[PDB]
């Protein structure tokens, strides 16, 4: 399928054990896609003082449309030293590996894959 219904566990930034997907724009987008597919991807909601606690390059999920079965359509945009790779709508959060942290909520997304 071109789109996949996912429920992403929302993690507090201070709980996150693995604070990024890797060391290049291409690697983090690759790793984010694999974790999204394997159900091993968490979401941190972006606020003041969140991003400097996470590792660049960042992977964002961004609203791609204005929401089937409650799932907001999103796509991936990466960021490194203030340059973004991709063009999309409003940020829903930054993706990180999920390694068993207890979530505070779930974000239903429809991922363009």
């Amino acid at each position: 399928k071109t789109h996949v219904q996912l429920s992403l566990p929302v993690l507090q930034v201070r709980d996150v054990l693995v604070r990024g997907f890797g060391d290049s724009v291409e690697e983090v987008l690759s790793e984010a896609r694999q974790h999204l597919k394997d159900g091993t991807c968490g979401l941190v909601e972006v606020e003041k003082g969140v991003l400097p606690q996470l590792e660049q390059p960042y992977v964002f999920i961004k609203r791609s449309d204005a929401a089937p079965h409650g799932h907001v359509m999103v796509e991936l945009v990466a960021e490194l030293e203030g340059i973004q790779y991709g063009r999309s709508g409003e940020t829903l959060g930054v993706l990180v590996p999920h390694v068993g942290e207890i979530p505070v909520a779930y974000r239903k997304v429809l991922l363009r894959k």
